[PDB]
């Protein structure tokens, strides 16, 4: 059973990275289980635009750590992000703006859910699957 924690938006960076204030400290978060294209690659600006709009227009932003590692080798926080109850990780995957990726042992609680969303976008030929 994972628990959602409060956080405040500092700055949207790109499709799967955002700078948030967590427990009073500035911290860069990398979204769990996803991989959006870099700004330079195809659909990159769209992914960044999608995330940016989604978090900037949210009234409440929550983070949810998984069971395994909470920080990556680059010092980034690893979590599931929620914009007014809606999981940003899943939304990106549902729109075909992100691919399910970097599935490590112990940090894959929401894996099936995201795989489900991917299969839908894949069948609908959304963005990346066009
Ligand atoms: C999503 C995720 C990424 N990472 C690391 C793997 C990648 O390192 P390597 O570059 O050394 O492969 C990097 C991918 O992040 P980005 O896609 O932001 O570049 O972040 C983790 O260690 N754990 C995770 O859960
Ligand atoms: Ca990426």
């Amino acid at each position: 059973k994972l628990h959602k924690e409060p956080a405040t938006l500092i700055k949207a960076i790109d499709g799967d990275t955002v700078k948030l204030m967590y427990k009073g400290q500035p911290m860069t978060f990398r979204l769990l289980l996803v991989d959006t294209p870099e700004f330079n690659e195809k659909y990159g600006p769209e992914a960044s635009a999608f995330t940016k709009k989604m978090v900037e227009n949210a009234k409440k932003i929550e983070v949810e750590f998984d069971k395994g590692q909470r920080t990556d080798k680059y010092g980034r926080g690893l979590a599931y992000e929620y914009a007014d109850g809606k999981m940003v990780n899943e939304a990106l995957v549902r729109q075909g703006l992100a691919k399910v990726a970097y599935v490590y042992k112990g940090n894959n609680t929401h894996e099936q859910l995201l795989r489900k969303a991917e299969a839908q976008a894949k069948k609908e030929k959304l963005n990346i699957w066009s």
